[PDB]
């Protein structure tokens, strides 16, 4: 039981941890604040903490507590409602191809598996995280809620927590997977025996080649935040990112949009962050990223 | 003429390294933003840039750029204010102890000279100044406007632009400048031959004994700023530090107050900030901060 082990030392870490914080005053955050790292061990029989089947016996770290208690609630995450959702009700797994990728119950929060390098990483990054949320309120980047490790029996499994863009509230009847890139960028035969497919970039040139239409002043707004996003990206020198966009024929939080002829729903973000910088060329990042925008700007088309 | 030579250098230097930046399109500040340091020499006949009697052969550097335009921004001076203000008006000296102490015609901007010790650290600590402003908009500090450096005939002249807390539009009838402490903490005799004198705190709590009065709801507000700047400014390991206030007995941008039976508008802010960690232990400036506040409630009282 890998999983049911990893599955409930989530749950039980984040009650305390979080929960605990709560009882503390809110206070700012400075930069003293990105790199804590706080633990707490979870013996079975350990009084301040409880026993388990889950908890059998490990340790449970959590990365700085107080920007993701700051970065969660510029997101709206009240925390009663943060966990609930993980620790209160049974989280679901999700094969993705030793990591794995659970998912809440209500569908609002991914739980990710990452590696030593990836998660260090992110770290790193919250200080250009925070200066984006202060700056570009409508940020099409990836929402981080919370970054932990589950120490245990010797090995350390790492996890992130973050939004989950295309929920399941609202039904998407197409996905697509965009980089701006082409080579083998076509949907496997496995992929498109699924229900609501996630295709690709060559996928969307030919199902798609009346573009996804919006009005000049829904253009102009993505138009000016996808920029925004892709100098930050391109400032950390990340790159393999691509843009999830969920088309839903029509709390619509989407924005208005036109097939060729008929009512829309779009649902877009960027994800997969995590990749940078470990033989790519000083001024790579900056041509993947302009090819994103100039690209996603034959995808998400005006007038 | 060491000061003319200055004083038009830095008019010069700044008309043109901001006039400069708004041909540019605005655009978000990047973690990378706060390191950078553009220069510009500025010859007696160079094409692109101009000659003068002030300009006899000079460099001018500016640091962090677009993080002050961003700060400049925030603070609401619109640039074109900005650089009349500055560039277009004939700023004068003052005498305060080769550091001189500039200030505009105006009188809304102050120009300070400051070493390459105290410069370089304002440098370091602009990053949590703007996790500050994004996160506290009433904050008691500096407002920094800009960072300078007139490199002349081998000797670099650094300069820090800001605001000028007092500034003379609404007049002063009173100022204090309060540290907590009390060590020869008076004021000279020389000082109080002024005529609105700047007394500290001994002469404070014998010549307003009777506190300065508040409202809960304004007391509340400006407890709750203190306690929060002072938490930042202990995080960067600074101290002997001071609040400025400038009492007015009645764009009133002051507070409501009360003296021992009469209306007031109080205008505070905290000064004297780039001076932390160069032999004081590594708990002294949290007891500097602590003592600030909990003095600075014998000195603005409630009810």
């Amino acid at each position: 039981t890998t999983s049911s082990a990893l599955k409930g030392a989530i749950q039980l870490g984040i009650t305390h941890s979080v929960g605990s914080l709560s009882q503390k005053p809110e206070r700012d955050v400075l930069m003293q604040d990105f790199e804590v790292v706080e633990s707490i061990f979870f013996p079975s029989q350990g009084s301040s903490s409880t026993p388990g089947h889950h908890h059998g016996d490990f340790k449970f770290k959590t990365y700085a507590p107080i920007a993701f208690r700051y970065f969660r609630e510029m997101f709206g995450i009240r925390p009663d409602d943060y966990l609930y959702s993980l620790c209160n009700e049974p989280l679901i797994e999700l094969s993705n191809p030793g990591s794995l990728f659970y998912v809440s119950s209500d569908d609002e929060f991914i739980i990710k598996t990452v590696q030593h390098k990836e998660a260090e990483f992110l770290q790193t990054l919250l200080p250009g995280y925070f200066m984006n949320l202060n700056q570009n309120m409508r940020t099409l980047l990836p929402k981080f809620y919370g970054l932990y490790c589950v120490q245990a029996d010797g090995k350390n499994i790492r996890i992130v927590v973050m939004n989950n863009l295309l929920p399941r509230a609202v039904p998407m009847h197409l996905k697509f997977d965009l980089k701006g890139s082409t080579y083998k960028r076509r949907a496997s035969p496995k992929e498109r025996s699924k229900g609501v497919p996630t295709y690709k970039d060559l996928d969307f040139m030919q199902d798609m080649p009346e573009g996804i239409l919006l009005e000049n002043d829904h253009y102009t707004a993505l138009s000016r935040t996808m920029q925004r996003d892709c100098r930050v990206l391109q400032s950390f020198k990340i790159m393999d990112y691509s843009l999830l966009v969920g088309i839903h024929i029509l709390m619509g939080g989407i924005p208005a949009f036109n097939s060729k002829g008929e009512r829309l729903l779009v649902f877009i973000g960027i994800i997969d962050i995590l990749q940078s910088y470990r033989t790519v060329s000083v001024h790579r990042p900056s041509f993947y990223a302009d090819r994103f925008q100039k690209f996603m700007c034959s995808t998400v088309f005006r007038k």
